[PDB]
């Protein structure tokens, strides 16, 4: 794919919605959106394949005091198309600040398929 739209719920409060955009194959994905209904400050942010025991690392999103998380940031480490791709993999937003590729950002808050748009 060029582009993908993850939308994100749970069962509480968090909710929201997350594009990627990827214009050439070995390029970066463009990941951008919002996610509300989170405490002030940061949340992990990851993207698991389904069994896969590892998880893909794109760092903390920041909520503001009105509980709304805005994103927009480049990563050159996940794809939309080849071998690697994350198009059907789940978007993951965590209760507490991101502790690595391994390690734990709490309970997970709300989650969505990262489903092909373009």
């Amino acid at each position: 794919a060029t582009k993908a739209v993850a939308v994100l719920k749970g069962d509480g409060p968090v909710q929201g919605i997350i594009n990627f955009e990827q214009k050439e194959s070995n390029g970066p994905v463009k990941v951008w959106g919002s996610i509300k209904g989170l405490t002030e400050g940061l949340h992990g942010f990851h993207v698991h394949e389904e069994g896969a025991g590892h998880v893909g690392d794109l760092g903390n999103v920041t909520a503001d005091k009105d509980g709304v998380a805005d994103v927009s940031i480049e990563d050159s480490v996940i794809s939309l198309s080849g071998d690697h791709s994350i198009i059907g993999r789940t978007l993951v937003v965590h209760e507490k600040a991101d502790d690595g590729a391994g390690g734990n950002a709490g309970s997970r808050l709300a989650s969505g398929v990262i489903g092909i748009a373009q």
